[PDB]
């Protein structure tokens, strides 16, 4: 799994330990080992949501399985709550795109997971 | 819908009001209310198109529905036109990836749109 | 084809000519003319892989066709090799997402490739 956060919140407001907290929480939520989880945080972005430049985030979660109707609602609760608590972003100004990847379409370590 | 523009144009060449103009134009084009539309502009990028570093842009438009053959041609004319007029990027150095998303795969406000 | 590299390696560690090298290697690997190939390198990113901030990369290769089980392994060897050689990133700290794009969902030059 890989999780990306793009946000207009400034770098200075991203707290220490945030990438590690994301890694641990995603490990718990998805059931996958933390050593496979990649997290990417992109602050200071030029963004608008609903025409407004108040804090917002556009996120993606890519996963080989563990993606689906019920699971995606659980991920959204978990991730919106983390973003609200740590970055002070309102949950109704966050979009998270969920992608269920075929293992043959993820390259790693000079091969793919096929 | 969410629209993202990556470009090597510098931030200073991104005109004031560009994010609002994109929000308005995408609302018109998709028929969705502007309160739903998210826009992300990323300037100053290290990019090449066809092996050259002249202005170029790599964009994505994600939408729940309203994606398809003829619609995508219409969006391309609209968006290439804006990028040409506002950022001085030639339409043959723009790629726009179109993604039709399932409502169950878009999180927002602690749940999904499903 | 479009190829994106996101990495926490610093901007100064990216060799001049890296974009041109990527363009030629991808043209050879996919069999597509280099005029069509777009490359985007994003250094200095706030990233973690497996909970650790050592150099890593998250990449995407989008292509209209030429995506599949065997192809994707040969791509992964080539790209992992090049990132290891040139940016000093260990190949087990790289993810490459492969996307097969329909031509009707790729806009370019005021239209689509359909
Ligand atoms: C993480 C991973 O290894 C898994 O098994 O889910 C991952 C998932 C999806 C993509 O595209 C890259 C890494
Ligand atoms: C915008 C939106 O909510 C709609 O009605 O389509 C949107 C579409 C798709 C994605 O992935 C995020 C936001
Ligand atoms: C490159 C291209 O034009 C091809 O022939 O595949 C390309 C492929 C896919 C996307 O999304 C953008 C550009």
């Amino acid at each position: 799994p890989m999780f990306i956060v793009n946000t207009n919140v400034p770098r200075a407001s991203v707290p220490d330990g945030f990438l590690s907290e994301l890694t641990q929480q995603l490990a718990q939520a998805t059931g996958k080992p933390p050593q496979y989880i990649a997290v990417h945080v992109v602050p200071d972005q030029l963004m608008a949501f609903g025409g407004s430049s108040e804090p917002c985030a556009l996120c993606s979660l890519h996963s080989i399985g563990k993606i689906g109707g019920a699971q995606n609602r659980s991920y959204s609760k978990l991730l919106c709550g983390l973003l609200a608590e740590r970055l002070r972003i309102s949950p109704d100004r966050v979009y998270i795109n969920y992608y269920d990847m075929n293992a043959a379409n993820v390259g790693w370590n000079n091969s793919t997971f096929a």
